[PDB]
């Protein structure tokens, strides 16, 4: 059978005092929503539909086409959100997971078994519950004596009997979609705020004798809503504690890990040591035996084993074997390191391939270029690769030396075994065993200053 | 009635383990007297005396002419001390407080309401106390049955039933002015550390049948004293959750705030986002939609919407909105970044407007120069602008080139719609729409290698 | 009588899900198994046997000739590792610490006193103990009358009064060197995992009716052996704690103890202030009124009285007094820095001697060097010291000038009093009072892209 998913995303989001949509705001170098649909995708959902109010283009514009998409005019509740899925789900057969797009703790393996908890006892709706120290204020999961839901009962209906249950709903549901869709049009706003609450749908299952289960999730800290700042920076504290102990149980060091954020979409090899203050993101793939050292932030990009980066910025950037960046460097997208590289302080690398053993010691700034194995470039070199307009490319054989403060004007080729000599604008290309240079020669006046 | 405030400034400070004066030592940036100061200040005081010891050059060089001063030539007491401030105070009237240097967390609005509520039951003198948890060794608060004082009682002098009274004196009190000076004169030193204490006063206004009151502040934490350098971090972190609390709870995201440190004197714009490990002291403004990345230092400065700061260090700077600066770059004191500026990866910018839309993105030193609108300064290029005596200026017009590597040797004025060529060192001003060359032509030397 | 030590480090580790020997990760920059080489050797130890396994390369590299190695070939326990040790041990007498190498926060104080206090015992053995909170699976101490051992019961057969106790053996033990090798032969390896238990010897020492003490240390840290990494970052932790706390308590400033690692063999002068981030390591002493900036790294340097270091790393250096470096700049080793230096942004320093007053503000490369008293560096100056195969020497004379983006192709000598200008590419030696220029002049084409 197939399952759906339906994310909500259309809340106004108040209580942030954000002039963005509450699920656009960040958890580890990512929206909120992302994390929820990443989860839902990952546990095996067919299709996803996130609700979106007004000037969403943002939310879509991150979404892209992983996502459909329904608009929701006024806020008027959680049921109504759903509701507004009705063009693309109304007709659709199967499970239908509801998740709010500010739980962006969601795992996708409790997703997993919610959802196979719900088809094996082919209920009509699961709630997801979770057992919680305070539970006040939520609802509570009245149990039958067949261990199945008996109701979700709000702090203001409870007995006091009731509200010692430490049980909660999360607000996370499995339905039956056309159950689903069927019970909403009976949903009514008859309350205070308003509102047309999910919940509620599954009274009315019950009330008309159909089976609701209940899941309990081991992990309370996954089902967290972030409502405000103060709860975004504890979703972030609880995504560090979760990463971070599962990179120390399969051989990673970290130093500390208080001090030190590593997303939730990043490999790392054994025997690599994470220094303080180091921030990893985006899809990130560290090997063995790598030292990321202090204060570096990297993203999106491919560590080889045995590299060392230092205090030093790289995205999108791939760095082989027993390679060596850093103190103070930039890695930009596009920079591919061989094995055995050095790239030193004060150096940018950007769209640019440095073959094995090249190296770049120190002040420079190569873009839109290829250096040749075991050359090297240096100090104060640059590769001129810009001329207003358009970028150019610069070549550089294997095995040469380019001088310091040399200027390639490119489009530029530098044979191999070449000596440019220092202080020189090469703008004419220079054939292999050769000497470049473009200097003016010492006029010393001795005396001139006496 | 004209408001008074005496600051303690001039103790040993001997558990400091200093050669420094105590209160000189800092919090978020500045020192402790500083902060006191400030509160003081704000709390509507017409006019502030500190007391200061022997080689206190450098407090009232900190302070300047914000406050008078009363040299105590011997440490023989907080009421010794405030005995000094008799020549600039002894025949005021009105209400005066008086307050340690070294409570840095003192709130203005604390000081307001400790002076409002002595001013209007008339006091002869007020207390200003706190609940705490441990009231072991301070005095407590015993209140007579109308609830204004009958004494407080030290730790040596309380019965059993006194100890266990969790309200204690903080040591900050407010005065009427002529009888805090009266009864100074009556105050002895006949105890074991020979010392005038001030406390004795409010003992000597009760046994002559004076109204002393007592004002309890709800935040134990802003009366804490420093002594020693435990106390010291303890302040500092006290500070640390005082206004990272205040700023998520006013639209700021702080992804870490256990590692993010926030001076008092900053103000921040709703959905701007401070990433770990950022330092941010002094008078600075940052706007809305800001970005502050991680580890950067930031003091004195003004940060406009949408801006963009990555790991660099910001001093007395301006920058414009949807601007972007580093990773690691310095802006230097007098550094003005219009809007759309593009300051990149070690680029150094001091005493230099550069004008919407310019682009310094590496490896630069920009200086007492002007670079006009949408400019590109490339690579390695460096206005000259000292001689070894004097500095001079630098003008760079508007829809400029200024080539890589390039020196321009200042004074000079580079024109609009120019090309300077890379490599060139610029001693002579360079009209508009010109192109300007100064380097060697190239020599290749074929085969000289082989 | 002297005094032995066996440094247990062959175990197979795998608990830590490592490719490399557990006393080979660090902590505070050093292998654990260093940290307890100097701890032993400190507490006044006259040879010091280390076992190692196959492989250990690393590990008596590491070493070198402070320890001799015995090689055990099977991991059969620690009885068996110290067994190994025969061949350097069996013959000599006086008194023996075994002490295994995954414990790096053992004290050398708390050495000496377990050998003391076994000494004037006259103890054939004396164990280690330490009094936990959680004694569950720990082997208890369990003293007779006279308040010496009776036995080590462990958790599996201790009676219910007996698991009450909570003073426990640490695994460290003194022995009688002679009975230590008569009762190895005796220890059997008739248990479920085959091993022979150093404790063993104790019950063996016992049943033959000689004395066994217990010495209690009073700090239960210092015996945390470190099993996975979860264990190592907690030692981090511990150490971190126990070095800002010795800090702090002798007049340095630590802004955040949280986030600053000082090694174990760092001194410090008072009246320094150490700012967030910092991790200083190595053999380093920091003079007195030092300001170390937030996030810098310094290894194995000296930082001078009233030295500033903002953001930048320092390795192998010499700092003198009020210099100032940074931010993000680069000492490397051999660099040596006088007094009244300043190196500013983008600088790199190795094996350079810059004298009192010398300046080198920015983006530059100083290498092979000696720069003079109060000479100026302009920005972009290189001392261009590689041909490739060999270094070559620069050196700067006194009160002189080199212009920006200069390249001093070494060998060069410049002398006193001289100016390069800008721009220049030096060849050739530059006698004092001089002018050196070498570079084209400006050619100005007008009009040239009307
Ligand atoms: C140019 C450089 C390579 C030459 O060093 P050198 O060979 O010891 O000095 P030489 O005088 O012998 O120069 C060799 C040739 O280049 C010529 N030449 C030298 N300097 C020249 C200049 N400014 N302009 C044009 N030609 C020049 C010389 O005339 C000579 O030519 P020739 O053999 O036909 O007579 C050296 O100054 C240099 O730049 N080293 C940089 C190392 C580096 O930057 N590593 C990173
Ligand atoms: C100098 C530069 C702008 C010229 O590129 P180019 O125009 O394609 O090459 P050209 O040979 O056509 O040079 C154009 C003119 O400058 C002249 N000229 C070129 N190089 C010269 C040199 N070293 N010295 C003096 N004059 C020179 C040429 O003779 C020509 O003059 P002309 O038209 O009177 O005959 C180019 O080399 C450059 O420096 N680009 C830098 C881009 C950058 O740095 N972005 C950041
Ligand atoms: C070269 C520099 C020092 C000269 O500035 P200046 O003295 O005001 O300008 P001048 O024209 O008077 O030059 C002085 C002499 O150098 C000569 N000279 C100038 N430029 C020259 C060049 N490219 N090539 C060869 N000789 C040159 C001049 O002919 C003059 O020589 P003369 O007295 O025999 O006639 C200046 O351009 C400079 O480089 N300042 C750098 C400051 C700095 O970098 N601080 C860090
Ligand atoms: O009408 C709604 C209400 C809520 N939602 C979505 O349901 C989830 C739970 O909704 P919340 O109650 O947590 O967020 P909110 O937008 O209502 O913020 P406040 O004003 O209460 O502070 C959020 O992710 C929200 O975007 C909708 O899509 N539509
Ligand atoms: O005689 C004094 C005593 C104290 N003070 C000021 O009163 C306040 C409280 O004085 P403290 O007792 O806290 O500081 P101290 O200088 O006496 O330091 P120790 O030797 O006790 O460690 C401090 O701010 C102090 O500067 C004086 O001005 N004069
Ligand atoms: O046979 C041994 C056992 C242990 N040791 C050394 O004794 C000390 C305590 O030994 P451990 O039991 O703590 O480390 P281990 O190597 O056995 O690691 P696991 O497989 O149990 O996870 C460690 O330092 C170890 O190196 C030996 O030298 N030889
Ligand atoms: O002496 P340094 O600074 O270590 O490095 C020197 O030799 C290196 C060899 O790899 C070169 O890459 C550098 O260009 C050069 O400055
Ligand atoms: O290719 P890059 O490194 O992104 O940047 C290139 O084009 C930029 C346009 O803004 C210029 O400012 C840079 O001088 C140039 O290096
Ligand atoms: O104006 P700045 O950037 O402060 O510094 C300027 O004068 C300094 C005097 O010390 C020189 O060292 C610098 O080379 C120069 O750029
Ligand atoms: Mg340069």
């Amino acid at each position: 059978m197939r399952r759906h998913a339906i994310i909500l995303a259309a809340g106004k989001g108040t209580r942030m005092k954000s002039k963005k949509y509450k699920v656009l705001h960040e958890v580890a170098g990512k929206p909120m929503v992302e994390h929820v649909l990443e989860s839902v995708k990952g546990s095996g959902v067919d299709q996803v539909v996130t609700i979106v109010g007004h000037g969403a283009e943002s939310v879509k514009g991150h979404l892209g086409e992983r996502s459909l998409y329904s608009f929701q005019e006024e806020q008027l509740g959680t049921a109504h959100a759903v509701q507004m899925a009705k063009s693309h789900l109304e007709d659709k057969e199967g499970t239908t997971i509801v998740v709010c797009g500010d739980t962006p703790l969601i795992t996708k393996e409790t997703l997993v078994t919610l959802i196979a908890h719900h088809e094996d006892a082919n209920a009509q709706a699961t709630v997801l519950s979770a057992s919680i120290q305070q539970p006040y204020g939520y609802g509570r999961i009245v149990r039958n004596a067949s261990g199945r839901l008996e109701r979700i009962v709000e702090e203001k209906d409870a007995t006091q009997a009731e509200k010692d249950i430490n049980e909660i709903s999360s607000g996370i549901f499995a339905f039956n979609n056309k159950t689903l869709f069927e019970k909403l049009t009976q949903v009514k706003n008859d309350n205070a705020q308003g509102e047309y609450y999910l919940p509620d749908v599954l009274s009315l299952i019950l009330n008309d004798g159909g089976i609701v289960e209940v899941y309990r999730t081991n992990d309370v800290e996954e089902i967290m809503g972030v409502n405000d700042r103060v709860m975004l920076s504890q979703a972030e504290k609880a995504m560090q504690r979760r990463t971070n102990h599962y990179h120390m149980l399969n051989g990673v060091t970290i130093i500390d890990p208080d001090s030190t954020y590593i997303g939730p979409d990043v490999t790392i090899g054994s025997d690599t040591v994470i220094e303080p203050g180091v921030r990893i993101n985006g899809r990130t793939e560290i090997g063995e035996d790598v030292v990321i050292g202090q204060y570096s932030e990297i993203n999106n990009s491919t560590i080889e084993n045995g590299a060392c980066i230092q205090q030093s910025v790289v995205n999108d950037a791939s760095v082989g074997a027993n390679t060596k960046v850093g103190p103070f460097a930039q890695l930009r997208p596009g920079a591919q390191l061989g094995a055995d590289v050095k790239v030193g302080n004060f150096v940018e690398i950007k769209k640019a391939d440095l073959k094995d053993g090249a190296k770049v010691s120190h002040l420079s700034y190569i873009g839109d270029a290829v250096i040749g194995e075991r050359t090297n470039i240096g100090c104060g070199t640059i590769t001129v690769n810009y001329d207003g307009e358009n970028k150019f490319k610069t070549i550089v054989g294997k095995d040469s030396f380019v001088g310091c403060n040399v200027n390639l004007v490119a489009p530029v080729t530098i044979g191999d075994d070449v000596l440019v000599a220092a202080g020189s604008t090469i703008t004419d290309d220079v054939p292999n065993d050769s000497l470049a240079v473009a200097r003016a020669r010492q006029t010393t006046k001795e005396g001139y200053r006496k």
